[PDB]
């Protein structure tokens, strides 16, 4: 079926939970043996969220190459993404090592450091220009260059230096600051505006390594971001945009990381975002 009318048909019939459970039943199951080794327990935020072995990102280190991160490679859309958990106190250095080694331009953050009165990820970037951060375990230096605070999101320019070679690179940090503590946003308008700002920066384009995207577990909000982006790109590429099937795209993405889209409300929100976003692209 088309998307917008499949949407009204699920709303009127109140069957979002049943649609979402079908997806969960059909989703791929692949081994994640490296994630579950005992030496990696303090590298995982949640015991039930792990990268598959076949698609995990490897750190370029011979001691321990493990990070909780997956490469989502979308062949028809010609887009790639790295989805990862919010960094932990003992993985902030690994996180920036990955950004460096994979040649990423942008980092997309969809959570606040504290939500619901608890810590959802480490404070992994510097908050003042004159107070830079040094990660001694991976030999990197990170400096805040500039910061632009808007009503729904903040963009930061960061300088990452590889202290071993003295090479430097500019990284863009896109921080969506207004996702609610419970539920999903009422309107997708600010999320779509944010997605378009990431796109306009070059961070999603083939001349760079894959964008790094995260929330707390790296599957829920993060899944919503890449699902909406890929669906809108396919609608631009194809002769028949109504042929884009969001449930099929989501199942393709779940071949590469488990659990993408965590609730039936996130699924409904993803439909809403793609539907509204397709009107703004055109041709309007
Ligand atoms: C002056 N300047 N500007 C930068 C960055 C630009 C864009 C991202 S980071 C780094 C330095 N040293």
């Amino acid at each position: 079926m088309e998307m917008e009318k499949e949407f009204e048909q699920i709303d009127k019939s109140g069957s979002w939970a049943a649609i979402y459970q079908d997806i969960r039943h059909e989703a791929s199951d692949f081994p994640s043996r490296v994630a579950k080794l005992p030496k990696n327990k303090n590298r995982n935020r949640y015991r039930d969220v792990s990268p598959f072995d076949h698609s995990r990102i490897k750190l370029h280190q011979e001691d321990n190459d493990y990070i909780n991160a997956s490469l989502i490679k979308m062949e028809e859309a010609q887009r790639s993404y790295i989805l990862t958990q919010g960094p932990l106190p003992n993985t902030v250095g690994h996180f920036w090592e990955m950004v460096w080694e994979q040649k990423s331009r942008g980092v997309v953050m969809l959570n606040r450091v504290m939500e619901k009165g608890s810590l959802k990820c480490a404070q992994y970037w510097p908050q003042k220009e004159e107070k830079e951060m040094i990660f001694e375990d991976t030999n990197l230096k990170l400096t805040l260059i500039s910061e632009d605070i808007k009503s729904y999101y903040t963009v930061r320019q960061l300088e990452l230096e590889n202290l071993t070679t003295q090479e430097t690179r500019e990284i863009l940090h896109f921080h969506y600051t207004t996702w609610p503590d419970f539920g999903v946003p009422e309107s997708p308008a600010s999320f779509l505006n944010f997605l378009f700002k990431v796109r306009e920066s070059g961070s999603l384009s083939p001349e760079h390594g894959p964008v790094v995207v995260h929330c707390s577990a790296g599957i829920g909000r993060s899944g919503t971001f890449c699902l909406a982006d890929t669906c809108l790109l396919l609608m631009d590429k194809r002769k028949d945009p109504s042929s884009v099937d969001i449930k099929k795209v989501l199942l393709e993405m779940r071949k590469f990381r488990m659990g993408l889209i965590q609730t039936a409300d996130q699924l409904r929100f993803s439909y809403l975002a793609v539907i509204e976003g397709a009107k703004f692209i055109m041709g309007d």
